[PDB]
C-alpha cells in the first residue's frame, strides 16, 4: 500500500505576475525589473559634485552677477543644478547670443579657472574704467558685472582701444564681452563722445563688427538701453583682438575650461546631498541597476531606459496556485511542505506528503531561470546620455523633433519590455511544468509495472518499498529485478 | 463502441505565416493592419480643420487679396493646404522664419484678428493709400489686408514712433515688412530720405533693418522686394516700431490661443464631417488596429506606421509538430464539429455525434483573446506630430528627421513581423498542446477498459452508452462500474 | 532484436548562447554578425566615389591651386576625404554654411564646371591680376582657379554690375568672396573706396556685404580675410552681382544635379576598384547579414550596426559526443556516425550495422529552421543610409541630438537582437527535443507490447525482426498481430 507522489511547492504567495494568456497570476517567487523609487536628493555623479547655482542662472554665474557671490569658488563638476525659476542673471537687460549653446558647453567642464584676461588698471589707462547701474544692484547699492567692465569716456574723449590677448593657458578660454545700446543719442554722445561708434571682435576663427543701435525701448528692470552679451572660445595658441571707439563692455575675467562631453543641466529645487550616485534625475537619484525605470525621462548618467509601465515583474518560480501536462493537469496541487526545493517526491511507508525535494531538477531549473533573468537585466549596457535639450522660441521645430525622438524611444522601450515580461513569464511557467512532467516520466520509467498509476501524480507500489527503497527510487538507483520476483 | 478525440475544421481560406512554415491555412485569424482610408479630409478630434485652398500660410496671415474667403476662419483643429498653393507672397520677398511661423501657427486652438493699428488714426501724416499690381484683386491693383504700405505725404516722411501694448491676455502675432526698392529714385520719391532705417523692438525682440537698394531680377513683374518679419508679443509686453521710411506697417495682428502638437497636411482630398480620430494626407485611419500602412506622416490618433503588407495573427487552429497531436495521431479536422475547437465523437446507442468539450475550448479562447488583446492594447497611440518642413539651408536637418522616421520605421516594421511570426507558431503549438493533454486525460480514465486504436480513437471493451460517454467527458468515468 | 532511436552528433566546436544555458555546443550554426572589412573603398551603386586626396571640400570647389587634380570629375556616389585637409581655404576666411554645402554636394549625378564669367571678357575696366602667397602654386603666388581677384585699374575702381542667367537648366552653384583688408591704406590702394558694398541678388537670394577693416591675427601669414559665400541659382533664375570694391568675383560655376542623399567618408584607406553596396570608413562589409559591428558610420544599404561581438543562431542539435525528456533524457548522447540526417534508428538482428536516418523528420526540421533563419535575416530591409552628419562649433546641441538618435538606436538593436538570438536558439533546441521524442512515441505505439522498452531510447523486439520488418517499422508500418508470438 506504499505510495510515492511527485509534486511541486507552494508558499504564502501574495505576489502576482502577468502573462500572455492570463492576468493576475500568483507565483511562488518573482523578480521586479522596474525601479519606482528615488532618494529625493541630488547625489554626486561618479564622484564629481554638481555645480549648484541656487538663485542664479548660468548666464549670471558666468557673467558675474553681483548677487551671485555665493558660488564664485567652483573648480570641477559633472552637471549643473538650477532652481526652477532663477531670479538673478542678466541684471542689465539685454540678449545673450547663443545662450543655450553656451549652457551645453558649460554643462561638462573640468578645471574651470577664472582669470583676469584684461587687468582693470593696466589694460584701460585712458578710459573711465568704473561703470555701474541700478539694475545690477549689490547690497542695496548700484553695481555691475564682476567679469565685465563698463568702459566709458574719460576727459571728454574715447580713445580707440585695441586690446589683444593670447591664449597662454594651453586650454580653451571662454571670453565674454558686451555691446551697449543707449536709448538716446545724447547718452551715446556723453558716454562715448562719438555718434558713429564701432566694436570689432576678431580672432583666427571669429570675426564680428558690432554696430551700436540707438532707439527708444521698453523699460526692463528700469532701463531702456540694452547691453547685448557675446561669447567665444579662444583655442590654444590663438589671439583675440578687441578694437573699439565706444559701446564696448570690455572683458575682465575669462575662463580656462577643460574639454567636456555629453553632460546636461538639471533644473530642480530638490536638496543637494553628500551621497554619490551613478544616475541622477531632477527629483532624486537611483542606485539600482534594474533595466527599466518609471521616474523621469530626463536622466543624467548611465540610467535605465525610461518606460511608461507601472509593473514589470518576471516569474522566477512555479505558480503558487495549486499548463503542459503536470501542473493544472494530472497534478493540480501544491505541496506547501516542499520547503527544500521546487520539485520533490512523497513518502507513505513511514513519512508523509511533502517531505523530500529532487535537488537535481530543482537546481537545473534554478540555473536556467537565473540565466534568463540575468540575461534580461544585463543585455542593456551603459548609456551616460544626458537626455533633454533646451531650445529657444525660434527653435520650436527643434523642440518638436527632440520630443519625437524621446517619445519614440519611450514607446518602443515600454512596448518591448512589457511584451518580454509577458512572453517570458508564460515560457517560464511552461518550463517548470515540463520539468515536473519529465520528473514524473522518469519516476514512471524507473518503476515500470511494479507500481500502479493512481492518476493524481502518485504511484502505488506492488511491493513493500521501505524508506531505503524510496531513497533508491529518488536517487535513480531503483532495482526493478529486486522486486520483480 | 469507440470514442474519437478531434479538433475543429471549417471552410476558412484565411492565410497566416509562422516562423517554421509560410502560407498556413487556419480556422480563424485576426487582422492587425489597417489599409483602408475614406479618402476624405475628415474632422480631427473635436474641431474642424482649416483649408487654405489656393493660398498658403503666408498669404493667409499677411492678407493676400485673393484669400478674402479665409478671413472669417477663427478656429481650427489642424491646417490643410493644396499641394502647390499659388496665392501668398504676392509681392516678392523673404519671409523670415516662415517654417518656424508655420510650426507656431499649427498648434493654435483659436485666434482673434484685430486691428493693431487703425488705418486712419495711427498714421495721420503718412499716406496710407498704397497698392501694387503684383497683388491684383478683381482687376484693380491692391495690397495686403493685414499690412499697410507707408509712403510720404506732401514730400515729407516724418519719423514714425508707433507702439502697441498687449492687453488681450494672450500672445499676439504681429507681422510687418521692410521695403527694399530697386533704385534710389524710388527711395527718394516714395520716402524722400535716401538713407532710411527701421527698428522693431520689444522686451524680447530687437532688430534694425537697413533698406538695400540694388537691381534685382523681376519676380511677379517687380524688381523691388519686401522682406516680411513676425514676432509673438507675450502678454504684458509692448512693441515699438520706429522708422524714417521703408516700413510696411502692421494693420491687423492676431491674438493666438495656442494648442499643442498640431501639424499641417498638404492634401487635396475633399473635407467631410467624420470627426475621425486620425488623419493622413490620403484620408483617415481607424485607430482600433495597432499598425497601419496608409501614409507615413499622420496627425491625431493614428496607429504606428509599418512597412509591411500583411500582419495576420492566428486566433484558432490549423484548418485541415510539437506535442505530436495535430498532424500526428489525429490528422483530420472535423468540419461538422462547429460547436467548439476540441471534442469527441459519439457511438453505441447514439448513432453519431460531434460533441465539443467546452472546458478546454473556453480556456483556449480566453488565453488567445488575452494574447491578441495584449498585443493590440499594449500599443498606445498618444498623438502624432510626424513631418517637418525645412528650407534649402536646413538640408542637414531634413536628413536628420529622415534618419529619425525611417529609423523608427525600420524597428516597428521588423519587430512586429517577428511578433506576428513568433507568436503564431506558439499559438499553433498551444492548440496541439491542449488537445494532446485532452487525449491523455481520456487515456488516463479508460486504463485497460479500452484499446488504443492509434488515430486518436479508443475502442471500448465494455458497452459505453450515452450516459457512459458523458461520464467519460466530465472526467467522472466510473472504472469499477464498467470493469467487467 | 533491438531498434534504437537517436540524434546526430559530430566534432564541430561551434558554441552558442541560450536563455537558460551558456556555451552550448551545437552541431551546426549560422553567424548573423559581420565583423570583416576588406579595407578597400569600394565604389557604391556602381559609381566611383570622389576622393579629394589631400584637399578639403572647400579647396576643391573654390579651386585651390594645389587641388588641380580634382578638376576633371563627372559623377560620384559619395565623397572621400583624407583625415588631413591640408589644402583648402588657402586665403584665410570664413566659409558660409560650409556643412550644408558638403551635405548638398555629397551626391551629384552630373557635375560640370563652366566659366560663368570669362576672365578676359567680363571685366575690361578692372585689373584681374590678383595673386597672393597664401594660395601660391609651383613656387609662385597664385589664386583660386574658380575665383578671381578684382582690383582697381588706372587708379580707379569703377562700379561693377554683372548678371548671369541659368541657361544650363540645372542647379548652378555659384561661389563668390568678399575681401576684408587689414588696413585702410590697403583698401584705398586696391579698391580706391573707403566705403564699399557688394550686393548679390537673385529671385530667392539677396544679401549685402560690407567690408570690415580691422587688425586681425595672422593665420596664413596674412592679416586680411576673404569671406566665402555661395548660392544655388535655380533653373530659369538670374543672379546679379553689383559691387564697387572688395569683391572676389566668380570665374567658374558648377552645374549640379543632386541625387540620392549621401554623406562624406573620412578614410585614408586605399581606393580599390571593387564594387559594393555598403561602405564603412575602414572598408566594406557583407550586407547580406542583418547585423554588423565594423563601424557605426556607414554609407549605403548597410546592416544595422550593433554593439554585439557574437550573434550566432543554432541550426542543429546539441553536440553530445560518445525539455520534452529528449536529448538530455532517454538518449544521453547522440551517435557520432550517423551523418545522413539529424534523427535516425539503429539496425540490429539481421543487420547489426546500425545505419539509419529518418529522412522525413530530418527534412521537416531542416525546412523549419531554415525558414526561421531566412525570416530573421530577410525581414530586416534597410534602404540607403547616410548617418554621417557634420555640425559646426555653434551646433554642438544639434550634434548631441544626432548622437542621442544614434546611440539610442544602437541601444535598441543591440538589446533586441541578442535577446532574440537567445530566445529562438533555445526554442530551436526545444524544437529538436520535440521531433526525436515524438519519433520515439511513434515507434512505441507502432510496436505496442511486441518490444520491451529498455529505457535508453530503445525497443528490444520480443520476436525476431529481420531487416525488412525493421525497414517497415521505419516506414511506419508494423503488423502487430503478425509478430505477437514468435
Ligand atoms: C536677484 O533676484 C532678486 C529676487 O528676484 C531680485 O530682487 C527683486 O528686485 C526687483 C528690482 O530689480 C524687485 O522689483 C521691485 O518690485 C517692487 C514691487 O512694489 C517695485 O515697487 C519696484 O519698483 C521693483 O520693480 C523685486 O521685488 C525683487 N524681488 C525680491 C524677491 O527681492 C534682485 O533684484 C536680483 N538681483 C540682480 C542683480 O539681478
Ligand atoms: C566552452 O566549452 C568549451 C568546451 O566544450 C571550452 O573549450 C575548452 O576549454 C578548456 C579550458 O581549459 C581548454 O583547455 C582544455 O581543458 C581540458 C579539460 O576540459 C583539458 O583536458 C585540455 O588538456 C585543455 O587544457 C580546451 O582546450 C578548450 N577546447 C576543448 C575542445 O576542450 C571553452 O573554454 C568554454 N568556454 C567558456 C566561455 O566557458
Ligand atoms: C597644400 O598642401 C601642402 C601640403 O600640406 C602645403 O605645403 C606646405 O608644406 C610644408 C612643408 O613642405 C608644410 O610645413 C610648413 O612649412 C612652412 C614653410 O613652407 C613653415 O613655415 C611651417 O612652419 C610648416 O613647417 C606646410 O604646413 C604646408 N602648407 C599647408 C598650408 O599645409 C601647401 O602649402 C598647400 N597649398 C595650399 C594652397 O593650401
Ligand atoms: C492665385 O492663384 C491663382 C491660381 O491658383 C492665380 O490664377 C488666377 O486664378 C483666378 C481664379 O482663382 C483667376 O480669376 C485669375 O484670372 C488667375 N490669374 C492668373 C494670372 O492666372 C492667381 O494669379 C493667383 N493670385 C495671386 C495674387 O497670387
Ligand atoms: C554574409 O551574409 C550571409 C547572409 O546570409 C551569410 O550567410 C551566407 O550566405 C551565403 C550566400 O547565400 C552562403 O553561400 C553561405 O553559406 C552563408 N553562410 C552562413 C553561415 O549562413 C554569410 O555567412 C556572410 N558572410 C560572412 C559572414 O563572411
Ligand atoms: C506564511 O503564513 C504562516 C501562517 O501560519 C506563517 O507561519 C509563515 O511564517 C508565513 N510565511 C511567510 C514566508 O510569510
Ligand atoms: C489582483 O491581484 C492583486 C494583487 O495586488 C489583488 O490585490 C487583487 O485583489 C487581484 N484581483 C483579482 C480580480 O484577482
Ligand atoms: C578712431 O575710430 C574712429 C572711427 O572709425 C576714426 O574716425 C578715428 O580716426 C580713429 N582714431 C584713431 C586714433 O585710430
Ligand atoms: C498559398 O498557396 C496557395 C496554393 O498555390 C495559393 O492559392 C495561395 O494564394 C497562397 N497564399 C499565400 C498567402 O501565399
Ligand atoms: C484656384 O485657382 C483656380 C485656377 O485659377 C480657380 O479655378 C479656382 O477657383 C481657385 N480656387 C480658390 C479656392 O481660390
Ligand atoms: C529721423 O531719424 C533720422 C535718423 O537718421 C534723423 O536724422 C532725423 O533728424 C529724424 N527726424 C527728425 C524730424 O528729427
Ligand atoms: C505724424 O503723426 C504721427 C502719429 O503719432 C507722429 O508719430 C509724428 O510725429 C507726426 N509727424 C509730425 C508731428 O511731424
Ligand atoms: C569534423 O566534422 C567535419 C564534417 O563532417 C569533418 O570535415 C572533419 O574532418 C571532422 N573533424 C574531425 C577531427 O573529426
Ligand atoms: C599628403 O600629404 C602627406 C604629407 O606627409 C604626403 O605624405 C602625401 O603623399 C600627400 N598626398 C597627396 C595625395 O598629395
Ligand atoms: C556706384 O555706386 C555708388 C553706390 O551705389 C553710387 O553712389 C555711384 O553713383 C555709382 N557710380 C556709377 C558710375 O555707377
Amino acid at each position: 500500500a506504499d505510495t510515492i507522489c511527485i509534486g511541486y511547492h507552494a508558499n504564502n504567495s501574495t505576489d502576482t505576475v502577468d502573462t500572455v494568456l492570463e492576468k493576475n497570476v500568483t507565483v511562488t517567487h518573482s523578480v521586479n525589473l522596474l525601479e519606482d523609487s528615488h532618494n529625493g536628493k541630488l547625489c554626486l555623479l561618479k564622484g564629481i559634485a554638481p555645480l549648484q547655482l541656487g538663485n542664479c542662472s548660468v548666464a549670471g554665474w558666468i557673467l558675474g552677477n553681483p548677487e551671485c557671490e555665493l558660488l564664485i569658488s567652483k573648480e570641477s563638476w559633472s552637471y549643473i543644478v538650477e532652481t526652477p525659476n532663477p531670479e538673478n542673471g542678466t541684471c542689465y537687460p539685454g540678449y545673450f547670443a547663443d545662450y543655450e549653446e553656451l549652457r551645453e558647453q558649460l554643462s561638462s567642464v573640468s578645471s574651470f579657472e577664472r582669470f583676469e584676461i584684461f587687468p582693470k588698471e593696466s589694460s584701460w589707462p585712458n578710459h573711465t574704467v568704473t561703470g555701474v547701474s541700478a539694475s545690477c544692484s549689490h547690497n542695496g547699492k548700484s553695481s555691475f558685472y564682476r567679469n565685465l567692465l563698463w568702459l566709458t569716456g574719460k576727459n571728454g574723449l574715447y580713445p580707440n582701444l585695441s586690446k589683444s590677448y593670447a591664449n597662454n593657458k594651453e586650454k580653451e578660454v571662454l571670453v565674454l564681452w558686451g555691446v551697449h545700446h543707449p536709448p538716446n543719442i545724447g547718452d551715446q554722445r556723453a558716454l562715448y563722445h562719438t555718434e558713429n561708434a564701432y566694436v570689432s571682435v576678431v580672432s583666427s576663427h571669429y570675426s564680428r563688427k558690432f554696430t551700436p543701435e540707438i532707439a527708444k525701448r521698453p523699460k526692463v528692470r528700469d532701463q531702456e538701453g540694452r547691453i547685448n552679451y557675446y561669447w567665444t572660445l579662444l583655442e590654444p595658441g590663438d589671439t583675440i583682438i578687441f578694437e573699439a571707439n565706444g559701446n564696448l563692455i570690455a572683458p575682465r575675467y575669462a575662463f580656462a575650461l577643460s574639454r567636456g562631453f555629453g553632460s546636461g543641466i538639471i533644473t530642480s529645487n530638490a536638496p543637494m546631498d553628500e551621497c554619490d550616485a551613478k544616475c541622477q534625475t531632477p527629483q532624486g537619484a537611483i542606485n539600482s541597476s534594474l533595466p527599466f525605470q518609471n521616474v523621469h525621462p530626463v536622466t543624467i548618467g548611465e540610467c535605465p531606459k525610461y518606460v511608461r509601465s507601472a509593473k514589470l515583474r518576471m516569474v522566477t518560480g512555479l505558480r503558487n496556485i495549486p499548463l503542459f501536462g503536470a501542473i493544472a493537469g494530472f497534478i493540480e496541487g501544491g505541496w506547501t511542505g516542499m520547503v527544500d526545493g521546487w520539485y520533490g517526491y512523497h513518502h507513505q511507508n513511514e513519512q508523509g506528503s511533502g517531505y523530500a525535494a529532487d535537488q537535481k531538477s530543482t537546481q537545473n531549473a534554478i540555473n536556467g531561470i537565473t540565466n534568463k533573468v540575468n540575461s534580461v537585466i544585463e543585455k542593456m549596457n551603459t548609456q551616460f546620455t544626458a537626455v533633454g535639450k533646451e531650445f529657444n522660441k525660434l527653435e520650436r521645430r527643434m523642440e518638436n523633433l527632440n520630443k519625437k525622438v524621446d517619445d519614440g524611444f519611450l514607446d518602443i522601450w515600454t512596448y518591448n519590455a512589457e511584451l518580454l515580461v509577458l512572453l517570458e513569464n508564460e515560457r517560464t511557467l511552461d518550463f517548470h511544468d515540463s520539468n515536473v512532467k519529465n520528473l514524473y516520466e522518469k519516476v514512471k520509467s524507473q518503476l515500470k509495472n511494479n507500481a500502479k498509476e493512481i492518476g493524481n501524480g502518485c504511484f502505488e507500489f506492488y511491493h513493500k518499498c521501505n524508506n531505503e527503497c524510496m531513497e533508491s527510487v529518488k536517487n535513480g538507483t531503483y532495482d526493478y529485478p529486486k522486486y520483480s520476483e
